[PDB]
């Protein structure tokens, strides 16, 4: 353990997504809600969290009865060093199966 | 960790209380709200963790 400085050697379970962390964003659209109750004047919300599961980047959408981003913002697509057919399609459909 | 047998001998970081739990509690409450629109027939939910 004196050798174990940089992050890649650790697994980022107590300090990344932690329990009440989705309640703190869902009280930031509720604090943005009294400023979106006039038509045509909605404020966006929209979540930026990288180097992520796909799986934990959908849950900033939120559910169907408890409101939160209005996206997250997908970088797949920026992460593609080379490009190919099969490359191109399983981050379009990673991202359509998998979001609500 | 032969030994490691009872359960007071492990933090249990990774089977209490993940992240989605309170989720699915108050998806439980969604489907007793649709139960509870009439007046004087509310319908209780308590939950025990001790």
């Amino acid at each position: 353990p004196d050798t174990v400085t940089q992050y890649s050697e650790l697994y980022h379970d107590f300090t990344t997504t932690q329990v009440g962390m989705h309640d703190i964003v869902r009280s930031f659209r509720q604090t943005m809600d009294q400023y979106s109750t006039e038509p045509g004047r909605y404020r966006f919300m929209g979540t930026e969290a990288y180097a992520e599961s796909i799986d934990r980047t959908v849950m900033y959408y939120g559910l169907p009865f408890i409101q939160e981003a209005d996206f997250p913002f997908n970088n797949y697509l920026s992460m593609l060093d080379t490009v190919s057919g099969n490359s191109v399609y399983e981050v379009i459909t990673s991202w359509m199966e998998n979001m609500p």
